[PDB]
C-alpha cells in the first residue's frame, strides 16, 4: 500500500512543479458571475521509489495508471464544476524517477466581476488549486502559467496572467490569477447609441408648439421606445448588492428625464386647452431641460471618471481556506 | 470484509465531527425554487483498527482510497443533483487512527422561498445530510459550519448560517440552515420605477380635455406600455399555490386602474361626441381617480407592512425522513 | 458466482418490499410533457445465504457493496434520464439475512398532461419501475408510497399518490401513480385578465363616433396589444394532436372578434368618408358585437363545463411492456 | 480471456436477434435538426460455452455482469449523445446457453427534417446501431421494432416504424427507420391566422380616403404588427441551405406587399398634399392590390401543392459507414 | 506491467494510422464561438507482442478491453467537452499483431469564426488531437479524414476537410482542419429585407408635407420599428474585439440616418409652427437624404467588397502546444 503514499523528501516537503497552460477562456457570464476556462496541468515531481536500473529494462520511460502511484489530487474551490477530459490519466516515469502527469480539464469558476464600469468592466479572476488530502509540511507547489489562449476574438480579453503560492498555508495550494477586460461593442451599439439618440430626439421634439397634437404622441412613442430599451438593458445586466453598474443608474436618470418631459408636456397642454402663461412655462422648461440634459451628461462623465467600487471582501477571500 | 464496517465505539454510537465550509452560493432560481451551493465537508472520526505502530512505519500519516475503509455515505434529500468534485477521494489516517475525509461537492437543493415581499424576500434554506446506510444507534454527527463564501456581490446575501442535529432520529443526519435575503436593485429599477412613472403619467394625462383627440391615443399608448411591463413582471416571477408575491397583485391593481381610466375616457368622449354633463363627469372621475391612486398606494403600503405568508408546512417538513 | 444470483424462495417468487418516498416534484414542463421528481427507494428482501451466526460475528448488521450481492436492477420506462445520487450504494444485512437497500434517485419521467382545462389542468403521472433482468416467476414487488414532499409552494400540487402492481405481468414491476393539479395564478393574471380588459376596452371604444379619427388608431392599438398578448400565450403553451387547451381557441376567437371590429370600423369609416347609412350600420354592428361578445363568453363557459379530452391511449399505455 | 470473445457459429456468422421497443419520442428540435427518443433493446443470442448441466446447478437461469461475457457493443452514428440508463447491465443465461441482454437507453439522434411543408412537415428519421468492434463475417443482426410509445399527445406523431439490415455491409449494423408527421396547431394559430387577419385588415384599410390622416397611421401600425409577427416566425424556424420552408417565403411576400401598400399610400398622400390624379391612382392601386393579394394566395397554394424538396443526399447517407 | 507500454518500433517511432470520419457537425454557435461535431476515430497500429500462433488459437481476431493493452490517449485542446460514446471500448487484434481501435466521440471545439461577412461568413475550424502522455520520438500519427456527414441541410456547410501533422513537434498530434460557410437565409430575410424596406419607407415618407401631423407619427413609428429590429440584430450577433461583423455597423448607420431624418422633420415642423424657409430646408434635406442613402448603400457595398478581417493570431495559435 506504500506505492500510493506521497514520496518523502526528508525534512523539507516534497516539491511538485506545476505548469499551467490556459488553452481558452470561452464563457464569461456576468449574470451568473462565472468564468469558464480550459486548462492543461503538467505536474512534475521526483519519486525515487519508482526508479529502475536501465540494464534490466531497456525502456527509458514507462506509463503507469492514475491509481498505481501517488498523484496530487487537485481541487478547485471557485470551480462550480470540473470536467477532467481524461477520466483515467497516465503518469510518465523515466529511469531517474521523475514523474510527469498531464491533466486536461474544463472548469467554470466563480469570478467576482467589478461591473461598475460596464461595458468596459475590468475584473480579476482566480483559480485556486488545493491539495486537500495533503498538508503543507509534506507537499509544496511551484506554479508556472503559460498564456496559450486559442480564441482571442472574444468579448473579454485575458491580458495579465500570473501564478502565486499563498504564504502561511496549511493545505498546499497554488493560485492562478488572470485579469479580464471587456472590449465588446455589442452593448454600446445596442443600448447607449439608441439611448442617446432617443434623448436627443426628445430634446428636439421639445421644440414643437405646446398646442400641437403631434407633440404628445411623439413624446409618448419615444417614452415607450426608451422603456423597451431600458427593459432590455436591465434584463441584460445583473444586480449587485452595493457596487452596481453605472449604466443602470444613467438609464434610470434618462428615463426619469423623459417621463418628466412627457408629464410637463401633457400637463401644460391640458392647462392651455382649459402669449398665454403655459407657453412661456413650456419655453422655460425646454431651456431648463436642455441645460439639465447637458448637466446630467457632464455629471455622469465626472462620476464615471471618479467612481469607486468599494465592495468589501467576501468572507472566503478575507479568510482563505487552509490558512494560518 | 470487516475493514469496510463501521467502527464500534461500544454502547454509545460512533461520533463523526463534520466541518462544513460554504464556498459559494451562486444560483438562486426562484422560478425553480432552487438554491445551488458549493460545500467542503471535513469528516473526522476515530478508527482504532487502522492504527499502526510508529516504529514499523516511519510515516505519521497515510492516504487510503475511498473504498478501502469505512466512510459515511452522505445523502442530501433536498438536493436535485449532487456533483462530487472528487470521484475517488482519499482518507488521511494518522498513527492514532484518526481518519479525516475531505469532500468537495456542488449541489442544487430545493429551498422554499418566501416570495411574499419580493424583491426584498427573506427565506430559509436547508441542506440535510443523511447517512441512510447507517442507524442512529451506530453513527452520530457533530456539525460545524464556517462561512467561507467567496462571492459576496450577488443578488442574494447569505447572512445567517448554522448547523443542527434533529433530535429523536432513526437515520443519523445533520442539517445546515442558512438564510437568504434579496438585495438586487434590478427588479426595482426594471419594474417598479417604470410602473409608478406610467401611473403618474396616466394621472397627469387625465387632465387633458375630454374633447381632445390627443388624449385617447395617449391613454392607449400608456396602457400598451404598462401591459408590456406587466407581462415582463409576471414572466419574471413564479406563482405559488397560496402565498404569492404582493407585486403581482399590486401590478394587477394598477393595470385595472389604467384600464378603468382608459375605458372612462373613451366612453365619455364617445358620449360627448354623440358645460356638458360628460365633462363634469370626467372632472369628477379625475378627482376620484387621483384619490383612488393615493388610497391604493397607502393600502398597498399597509398590506406590505402587515402581510402574513402563512403557507402550511410541506409533508416532508412536517414529517422529516428518518424520525421517531 | 452464486453470491450475485437472486435468492430462491422456493416455488413462489422472491418477495421484495419497496417503500417509496417522494421527496419533491420540482419541475413540471408542459412544453416537454415531462415531470421531474426525487425519490427514495427502500427495498427489503430476505437472503438466507447471507445469514451468519451471532456468536462468530458480534456485529448485528453489516454493509456490503452494491456488486457483492444480488440487488434488483430497477429501470423506469417513462424516465428520460435517471440520476442515482449514490453511484456505489451499500446494502445493510442483519444476522437473519434481511437485506435493506436505500437508493436516492432523481428522474425526469414522461407524463401525459391533460391540458384541456389549462391553467387548471388535472393530470395523472406514472413512474413504472421494471426489473427487466428478472422474471415474474422469480421476483415479486410490494410497493408502498409515502408522501414526503418537501416543497409544497409550487405551481403544481401533488395531492393523490398510490402504488400498484399490474397483474398478469412477465417482467416484475411496480407502478407509482400520482395526480397533479395546477394552482398557479401566473397564467391567469398574465393573460386572461389583460385579454378580458382589452376586449372590454374594444367594446367601449365601439361607442366612439364613426367619423372620429381617434377611433381607428384606438382600435388598431388595441389590436396590436392583443396580438402581442396572443403571441405570448401561444408561445407559453404547447400544442397537442387532438386535445388542445381551450384557452388557445378562446384567445383565437377573441382575436378574430377584435379583427372583425377593427375591419368593420375601418370599412364603415372609409365608406362614410367617400343620418347616413354607414352610421346606422355601425350602431347595429355595435349592438350585435356586444351581444356576440356576451354570447361567446357564455358559450365558452358552457364548453369549459362540458368539454371532454378524449385522446386515445398511447400504444405504450394500451399495451404495457412485459405483459401477458 | 476467451470468455469475452464472440461465440463461433461456424462458417456462418453469429446471429443476434434484436427487439427494439420505442418507449417515447419526446423532443423534436427542428432548430437543431435533432430527435430524442428512449429505446429498449432486447438482444438474444446463443453462447454454448455458457451452458451448464441442470443436475449440478438447480437454477434454470443465471445473471452475469456486463463484462463477464461477450456482449455486442452497439454504437449509434446519428446520436449526438447516448445515455445508457444501466451503467452495468446484466445478461440472463439459461441452461441451454441462450443469452438475453436488456439495455435501456436515451438518445438524441440527428434527423434530416423535410421542413418544406411546415408546420405540416413529414420527415424520415433513422437510428443506425453499429457493432464497430466486430465484422459482418462474425456478427449478424435480426432487428424487430415494437411501437410502445407512451406519449401520443405530442406535436410530432410517429406513425410508421420499421427495421432493416443494410445489405453488403462490412460492419454489422441494423437500422430503425421511423416517420414523423407534425400535427401541432400552435404554429398555425400563432402565425398564419394573425398574418391573414393583418393582410385582410390592410386590404380593408386601403379603402380609406387618400386625404385622411387616419390612414397612414393605420397602415404603419399594421406594418409594425406584421414586422413583429414576421420576426417571431423567422426566429421560430431554422434555415436550410436549399430546401427552406415555404412559410418564410410566404411571409416575406406578404411583408413586401404590406410595405408596398404603405409606401404607395404615403407617396400618394404626399403628392396630393403638394378628382385629382393621385386619388384615381390610389383607387387603381387598391384594385390591383386586392387582385394581387388573391393571386398571391392562389399562387402560394399552387406552389404548396406542387413543391419539391429536392435536397441532395448527404455524404454520410450517400456512402453509409461500413459498406462495400 | 509491460503489456500496457507503447510498442517499440526500434530507432523510428511507432506509427499509428488514424482514419477520421466526420459523422455530423450539428451545432455552430457563433455567440459562444463553438462548433460541435461527432467523430469516429479508427486507429491502427502494430503490436508484435500480442501476436499468437494460429495453430494454438483457431480465432483469427480477438477483442481486448481498453485497459488490457497500450492505446493512445488522445486529447483535444480546442474541445470544451469530449463525450466518448464508448466508456470501455475494445481493441481488435488479429494473429499478426495489428491492433485496431474504434472510438466514437462527440466534441464541442472552439472555432475562431471570421464573422466579418455575416451572414455569409467563412471560417476555418480545427480539431487538434494530442497524445500528451507520449513523445514524438515514440509515437507518430498518420491522419486521414473521410467526409461522411449525415446532415447536409444545415445553416453551415462543411465543404473542405483535410488532415495534417504539424512538423517539429514534441507531443505527437494530428490536426483535422475543416472549412465552414454560412448559407442560412434566416438572418437575411429576418433582418436585411425589413431594414431596407423600413429605410425605403422612411425615404418615401420624407415626401410628406412639413406641416402635416401625419408625418411625425409616421417617422417615429418607423423609428421604433427599426429600433426593435436593430435590437433583435445586435442580440442575434456576438461582438469581437477588433473584427466585428459589418452588419452591425451598417444597421447603426441606418439607425443614425433614421434618427437624423426624424430629428430634422420634428425640428423643421416646430420652427414652421412657431414659401417659408423651413419648407425649402425640408426639400433640400430630403434631396440630400436620398443622395446620402444611395451613397451609404454604395459605400457599404464597396467596404464589403474590400474589407479585411486582420485580427492577430491568438497566443495558442501563434505558439501551438508541444512545439519546438
Ligand atoms: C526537497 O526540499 C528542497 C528544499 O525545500 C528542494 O530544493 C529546492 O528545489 C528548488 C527547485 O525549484 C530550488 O529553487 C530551491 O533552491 C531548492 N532549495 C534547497 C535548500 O535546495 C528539493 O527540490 C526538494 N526535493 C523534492 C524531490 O521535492
Ligand atoms: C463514543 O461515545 C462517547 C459518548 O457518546 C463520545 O464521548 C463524547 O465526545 C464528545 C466530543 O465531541 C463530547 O462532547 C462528549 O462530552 C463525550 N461524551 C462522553 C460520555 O464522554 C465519544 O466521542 C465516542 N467515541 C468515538 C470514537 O466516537
Ligand atoms: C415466499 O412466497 C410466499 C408466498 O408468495 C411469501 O409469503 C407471503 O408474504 C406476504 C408478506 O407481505 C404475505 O402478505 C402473504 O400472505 C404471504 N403468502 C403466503 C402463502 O405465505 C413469502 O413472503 C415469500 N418469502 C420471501 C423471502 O420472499
Ligand atoms: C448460425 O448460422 C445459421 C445460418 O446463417 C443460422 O440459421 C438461421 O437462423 C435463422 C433464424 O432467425 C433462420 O431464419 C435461418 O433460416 C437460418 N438459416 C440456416 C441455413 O439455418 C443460425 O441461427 C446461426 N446460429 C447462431 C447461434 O447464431
Ligand atoms: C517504424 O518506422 C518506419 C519508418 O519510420 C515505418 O515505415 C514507414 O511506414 C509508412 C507507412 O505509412 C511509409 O509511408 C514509410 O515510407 C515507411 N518508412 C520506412 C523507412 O520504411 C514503419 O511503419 C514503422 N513501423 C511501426 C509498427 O510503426
Ligand atoms: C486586480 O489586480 C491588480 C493587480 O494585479 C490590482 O491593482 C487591482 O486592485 C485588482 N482589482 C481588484 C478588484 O481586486
Ligand atoms: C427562518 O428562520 C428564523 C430563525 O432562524 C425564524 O425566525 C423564521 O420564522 C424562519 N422563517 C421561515 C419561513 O421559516
Ligand atoms: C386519473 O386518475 C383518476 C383516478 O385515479 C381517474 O378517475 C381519472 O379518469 C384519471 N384521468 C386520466 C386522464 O387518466
Ligand atoms: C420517407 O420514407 C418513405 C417510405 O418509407 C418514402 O416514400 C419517402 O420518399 C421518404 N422521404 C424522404 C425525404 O426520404
Ligand atoms: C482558411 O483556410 C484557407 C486555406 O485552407 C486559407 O486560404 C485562408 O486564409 C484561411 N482563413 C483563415 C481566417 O485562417
Ligand atoms: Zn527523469
Ligand atoms: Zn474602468
Ligand atoms: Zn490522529
Ligand atoms: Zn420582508
Ligand atoms: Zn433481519
Ligand atoms: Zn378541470
Ligand atoms: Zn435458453
Ligand atoms: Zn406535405
Ligand atoms: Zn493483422
Ligand atoms: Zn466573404
Amino acid at each position: 500500500q506504500e506505492s500510493i503514499q506521497i514520496p518523502n523528501n526528508g525534512s523539507a516537503p516534497l516539491l511538485v512543479d506545476v505548469r499551467v497552460f490556459v488553452s481558452n477562456v470561452f464563457n464569461v457570464d456576468i449574470l451568473r458571475y462565472t468564468m469558464s476556462s480550459m486548462l492543461l496541468l503538467r505536474l512534475s515531481w521526483l519519486d525515487t521509489r519508482l526508479a529502475w536500473n536501465t540494464s534490466a529494462h531497456p525502456r527509458h520511460a514507462i506509463t503507469l495508471p492514475w491509481e498505481s502511484l501517488w498523484t496530487p489530487r487537485l481541487t478547485i474551490l471557485e470551480a462550480l464544476w470540473v470536467d477532467w477530459r481524461d477520466q483515467s490519466p497516465q503518469a510518465r516515469v523515466d529511469q531517474d524517477g521523475h514523474v510527469k502527469l498531464n491533466l486536461a480539464l474544463a472548469t467554470e469558476t466563480n469570478c467576482n466581476f467589478e461591473l461598475l464600469h460596464f461595458p468596459r468592466d475590468h475584473s480579476n479572476c482566480s483559480l485556486s488549486f488545493y491539495a486537500l488530502s495533503n498538508t503543507a509540511m509534506e507537499l509544496e507547489f511551484q506554479a508556472h502559467v503559460v498564456n496559450e489562449i486559442v480564441s482571442v476574438k472574444r468579448e473579454y480579453v485575458v491580458y495579465d496572467l500570473k501564478t502565486q503560492v499563498p504564504p502561511q498555508q496549511l493545505v498546499p495550494c497554488f493560485q492562478v490569477t488572470l485579469r479580464l477586460k471587456n472590449t465588446a461593442l455589442k452593448s454600446i451599439i445596442a443600448l447607449l447609441v439608441p439611448a442617446e439618440a432617443l434623448l436627443l430626439a426628445d430634446v428636439c421634439g421639445g421644440l414643437l408648439p405646446l398646442r400641437a397634437i403631434e407633440r404628445i404622441g411623439y413624446k409618448v412613442t419615444l417614452l415607450l421606445s426608451y422603456l423597451v430599451l431600458h427593459s432590455s438593458l436591465v434584463q441584460a445586466l445583473p444586480s449587485s448588492s452595493s457596487c452596481n453598474p453605472l449604466l443602470i443608474y444613467y438609464f434610470t436618470i434618462l428615463l426619469l428625464l423623459l417621463f418628466l418631459s412627457t408629464i410637463e408636456t401633457v400637463l401644460l397642454a391640458g392647462l392651455l386647452a382649459r402669449r398665454s402663461w403655459p407657453e412661456t412655462a413650456d419655453r422655460i422648461f425646454f431651456l431648463v431641460y436642455v441645460v439639465g440634459v447637458l448637466c446630467t451628461q457632464f455629471v455622469f462623465a465626472g462620476i464615471w471618471m471618479w467612481a469607486a467600487c468599494k465592495s468589501d471582501a467576501a468572507p472566503g477571500e478575507a479568510a482563505p481556506h487552509g490558512r494560518r
